[PDB]
């Protein structure tokens, strides 16, 4: 159906649409005890994110067939989720990136960014720490100072410790970075965690 190419080409235009559904779909399916404010903004998320890349989903449910049988009205979001999923594989998309990015999402949702996951700000911070923080020969005086306003957006990572309590415990040391207290686990989320899955994802 018409969904289903202007998926495919929505995707090939962008590698930016694979990373953003993939955190949409594990949101979903992996967030714990999600409110119906939690699953309607999803949905909206969903629709708002194809949408600007070109395609309705209406027309991509369309080309989904689930059944749409039987026991209830509307279509349930958390098919809807299922079958984009299903959609994709047989895409054949590069499942490597969709599972980094997955994975990134669930360590986020443990922190309690999905507040901040349903306003599409992850891609952001994603993109961030490819380009400003995990760098090969980045400096680190630099990505001290960057560092700063890419976690002041996205506080829930911070794990409670301020913001500004958290850089007294960053050092420059022996020309490495150096996360030292309080800031330790930040520094081993970004160092250990993070960043070797965002050199998985392609954005």
């Amino acid at each position: 159906g018409p969904g289903t190419a202007c998926l495919t080409k929505a995707l090939k235009d962008s590698g930016d649409l694979l990373v953003e559904l993939a955190v949409i779909i594990c949101a979903y399916q992996n967030g714990k005890d999600l409110q119906e404010q939690d699953f309607k903004e999803l949905k909206e998320l969903l629709e708002r994110t194809l949408e600007r890349a070109g395609c309705a989903l209406d027309d991509i449910v369309a080309d989904l067939g689930l059944e749409e049988l039987l026991g209830s009205i509307g279509v349930s979001t958390g098919d809807i989720i299922q079958g984009l999923y299903k959609l994709l594989k047989e895409l054949k998309i590069d499942e490597t990136v969709f599972n980094a990015v997955c994975d990134v999402t669930k360590k986020m949702l443990d922190n309690k960014c999905l507040p901040k996951i349903l306003q599409g700000d992850l891609v952001k911070f994603l993109k961030d720490l490819k380009y400003k923080v995990c760098i090969e020969g980045g400096d680190p005086e630099l990505i001290i100072k960057d560092l700063k306003i890419i976690l002041e957006r996205l506080p829930c990572v911070l794990g409670g410790v301020g913001l500004d309590d958290l850089f007294k415990n960053i050092f420059v040391k022996d020309g490495i970075l150096s996360f030292e207290g309080i800031a330790k686990p930040l520094g081993d989320l970004l160092i250990l965690v993070l960043c070797p899955n965002v050199k998985n994802i392609n954005v």
